[PDB]
């Protein structure tokens, strides 16, 4: 990551673009796994080998609550959405195959958020 991801402070004209990237994921038709926590009844392992879960819904109300201060936080969210469901199953499951996915769309949107930000 570039120095003005990782250094400079979120503001306010920032988090509006971060409400967009973030609706845009919970819009794509491939987020359905990942909308919600994981339901410890469908998985009852999962919280004993995942140690820091993540989800959109979380993320959803950190960016609310104003929780992220640099870009690179964010970023870092996002991408244990994604480590933690490729860590989990295996690679022909759906589930590994929406991470996929889903994490090449993020980066498309994240370079235009970047973008953005400069010019
Ligand atoms: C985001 C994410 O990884 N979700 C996985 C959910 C999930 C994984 C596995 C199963 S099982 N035991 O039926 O094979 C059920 C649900």
């Amino acid at each position: 990551e570039d120095a003005m991801t990782v250094l400079t402070p979120l503001t306010e004209k920032d988090y509006e673009g971060l409400k967009r990237v973030l609706r845009s994921l919970q819009a794509h038709k491939m987020a359905w796994p990942f909308l919600e926590p994981v339901d410890p009844n469908d998985a009852p392992d999962y919280y004993g080998v995942i140690k820091e879960p993540m989800d959109l819904a979380t993320m959803e109300e950190r960016v609310q609550r104003r929780y992220y201060e640099k870009l690179t936080e964010f970023v870092a969210d996002m991408t244990k959405i994604f480590d933690n469901c490729r860590y989990y199953n295996p690679s022909d499951s759906p589930f590994y195959q929406c991470a996929e996915v889903l994490e090449s769309f993020f980066v498309q949107k994240l370079k235009g958020f970047k973008a953005s930000r400069s010019h």
